[PDB]
């Protein structure tokens, strides 16, 4: 099998990018697996806002009302990259609206708001512990959280860890039925990844995605579930950091990696 042959690509991969490369991809139908530096720790940046909607879906699972709570908020609460929650900002958004802002547009004020509702970033890391996550932290709110800093493991996850928990809450049991299906249609709805997995795809498989960017330390990512054409699922997760702030991140090696991964299980 193709499983470990793909890591001297990867290595020549982070070394045009002048960085570090994470990825794991898990064909749902064997149980294979393509791992590199699939265990070390990059910043999570916006692909929190993901998880934080699976927590939402959660809790309202034993919560009749939740996802229709109406959030009034004020201008306070307006962060930059809130592109969604400006407008709503006289009104006012659902829990609903507020999770779908987070996961397709990475809306800050509203991944904040939803930070709020679930105790901050201490409630969302006891969600992830609860689905059997022991290496996801969430420590700070956005924007600090970008802060990307090397060796520092505030607001880190594993390349594994999020592509096994990604598994649980859009495949496994994690979630109920109906909030397993929103989760999955709001990751399939994502408006940020069309250059990144999206585009080591083939254009007719079903791609569910949320994207991170710090924009510091060339640190970015991207997850998704992808439906091949009548085959089990593949589930994945590519992570980039490099060594100086200034590095600029690359969403053509995060699609590259995605292709490699891809082919790796091939």
């Amino acid at each position: 099998d193709l499983t470990n042959l793909v890591a001297e690509p990867f290595a020549k991969l982070e070394q045009d990018f002048g960085g570090s490369i994470g990825v794991y991809a898990m064909d749902t139908g064997s149980g294979a697996t393509v791992s590199y530096r699939a265990e070390e720790r990059f910043p999570l940046c916006s692909s929190f806002k993901g998880f934080l909607a699976a927590a939402v879906l959660a809790r309202s699972q034993q919560q009749a009302g939740l996802l229709d709570t109406p959030i009034r908020y004020g201008k306070n609460a307006l962060v930059p990259w809130s592109p969604i929650s400006e407008k709503y900002l006289t009104t006012g958004m659902t829990v609903a609206e507020l999770s779908a802002a987070a996961v397709q547009y990475s809306d800050n004020a509203a991944a904040n708001l939803l930070l709020k509702e679930l105790g901050g970033p201490a409630g969302l890391t006891a969600f992830m512990r609860s689905i059997g996550d022991t290496t996801f932290r969430l420590d700070r709110w956005e924007l600090e959280l970008n802060s990307a800093i090397p060796g520092d493991a505030r607001d880190t996850s594993s390349p594994r860890a999020v592509t096994e928990s990604l598994q649980k809450l859009t495949l496994g049991s994690a979630l109920a039925a109906p909030q397993r299906q929103q989760f999955v249609d709001w990751l399939k709805g994502n408006t940020t990844g069309n250059h990144r997995i999206r585009a080591a795809v083939p254009a007719d498989w079903a791609v569910g995605d949320k994207t991170g960017t710090c924009g510091v330390y060339g640190t970015a990512n991207d997850y998704a579930v992808v439906w091949p054409t009548g085959r089990a699922p593949i589930v994945l997760a590519v992570y980039t950091r490099a060594p100086n702030k200034d590095d600029k991140h690359s969403e053509a090696v995060i699609a590259a990696a995605a292709r490699l991964a891809l082919e790796g299980l091939g």
